[PDB]
């Protein structure tokens, strides 16, 4: 889970219906919870 994410905006949706700007962000958020 990189501490940084690319500027490129790649909105993603999770099976929880949660919205994420990009996959990097997805991993980052999960990393904090883990």
């Amino acid at each position: 889970c990189p501490q940084v994410c690319p500027a490129i905006y790649q909105p993603v949706f999770d099976e929880f219906g949660r919205m994420y700007s990009n996959s990097c962000e997805m991993q980052r958020a999960r990393c904090l919870r883990g």
